[PDB]
């Protein structure tokens, strides 16, 4: 059963999906998620990050339970995932996928300002605020994320290389571009909302998956993406670039003719203001 | 001062060179080496690491002091660091250093075995038992020292590489060769007693010391190689190799004609019995 801890608190409810289920706090009578991660390391690390972290985009942990399993007390989402939005060949109205993908180029920009690379972002881990089409979006599943801090080959730079491996030196070229990793992932979403289809599929292709990837040659049926703009594919494009140093970063992306849009970034903020008005104390006025 | 702890055991005596002091201690009256590591990270992970190993030719921690100042009770070696017998063009005879790294090429070879990557391997962290020519070697200074594991990009390829990045896919290749660094500075090392000389130095030289190293173009004074066998120049361009998929593994090393020397192997089994004899405990007969 669950612990004698998390029971204290909080009225354990139905399964919404490393399980969730809802949960009801007892001081508020409000709606929460608790995320079930089975018994280990990285759960530790997700918590740390987490409390740390402070954006509008990304999830928001309320508590958290150190029992035979680990217990995480989440704001709800009661628009789901974003792949719930996107199965089946579902495509999203242009300006809707302009509206989340902005949030989600935000969330990640924050992270990598905040030196964190999430390197697992997908449909999946990206949550709706509420069942309206235009809501808030918000980034979850913080497990494989990195944290950057001081480099052991920046440390090794500082010394003579008289007995440093070729291979090191060599390595010094590509470095510190880990965080582009989620640059592609996002050229991914933003590839999959606007289609309906998965750029890198194995579905009736003869070429290997690995390759496609490797090659960063997609799947383009024109057909489908004739619905899309201009400006939307060439971002995808800007993005699915297979050298890392070469790809689009969160601050590019957002720079990028597709997002300046002032009618999208006012939806936004009239979205923010609607959530954090409930929440709002009273400033000192001027 | 010295932590009343450390006090209580051991009597500090004159520096031997982070800092190393000799000491004796109380019980035995026994000479050893106290390392002092100024406060930090890494000193948890070298005395975690050195617990665990056991082998002639690497250094046994004996006791650990945390205080202002990290103290490690090593194993005192007469002989010094290897260094010392190699500076100023100084060139060890032929046997020295097939004897010497021979050892060194079991202690790595042990430690790759242990997923340890030494990754600092140099003659200033090879110390020598006694003053004695012919004498075992410790492997010493485990701060940079890397453990093996579970690779994150293990766990990754398990899943649908559906939105992973190309640059992973391609780290795939070269993936799990870090110890082959170990090799190189053990090249370096082999290339170094055996000359007189380092193979990649800035000394009377236009080209640039990574340039050198990336190249794999070491610099070769045949005048200075004429005095060394055909067999030890032969190990030193096989482990001085740039592909570290393609270099020499320490078993690789091992198995080559330069150390199927017997004579070599008796001297240092004759040289293992004579340490080990003293802490000899009587064995059960048949
Ligand atoms: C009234 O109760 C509900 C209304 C809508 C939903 C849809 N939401 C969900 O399905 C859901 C699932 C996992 C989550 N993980 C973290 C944060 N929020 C989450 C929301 C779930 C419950
Ligand atoms: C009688 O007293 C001595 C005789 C010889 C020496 C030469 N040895 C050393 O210089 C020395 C230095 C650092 C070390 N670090 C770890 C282990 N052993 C070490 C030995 C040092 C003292």
């Amino acid at each position: 059963v669950y612990p004698k801890a998390l029971r204290d608190e909080y009225i354990m409810s139905k399964t919404l999906g490393g399980e969730v289920k809802l949960a009801f706090e007892r001081k508020t009578c409000k709606k929460v998620a608790i995320k079930i991660i089975s018994k280990a390391l990285n759960v530790e690390t997700e918590i740390e990050i987490l409390k740390k972290l402070n954006h509008p985009c990304i999830i928001k942990i309320k508590n958290f339970f150190d029992a035979e399993d680990y217990y995480i007390v989440l704001e709800l989402m009661e628009g789901g995932e974003l792949f719930d939005k996107v199965v089946g060949n579902k495509r999203l109205k242009e300006a809707t996928c302009k509206l989340y993908f902005y949030q989600m180029l935000l969330a990640v920009q924050y992270l990598h300002e905040n030196g964190i690379i999430h390197r697992d972002l997908k449909p999946e881990n990206v949550l709706l605020s509420s069942q309206e089409e235009d809501c808030l979006i918000k980034i979850t599943d913080f497990g494989h994320s990195k944290i950057l801090g001081e480099t052991s080959l920046m440390r090794t730079l500082c010394g003579t290389p008289t007995y440093l491996a070729p291979e090191v030196l060599v390595s010094v070229g590509t470095a510190g571009y880990n965080r582009a990793v989620d640059c592609w992932s996002l050229g991914v979403i933003l590839f999959i909302c606007l289609s309906g289809y998965p750029p890198f599929s194995e579905h009736r292709t003869q070429v290997s998956l690995k390759d496609q990837i490797t090659s960063g040659k997609y799947n383009f049926i024109p057909e489908v993406w004739a619905e899309v703009s201009e400006k939307a594919l060439d971002l995808v494009k800007k993005l699915l670039v297979v050298d890392p140093k070469a790809r689009f970063t969160t601050e590019e992306a957002l720079r990028h003719p597709w997002l300046q849009d002032e009618d999208m970034k006012r939806k936004f903020q009239d979205l923010l203001s609607e959530e954090n008005e409930s929440t709002a104390l009273p400033q000192v006025l001027a």
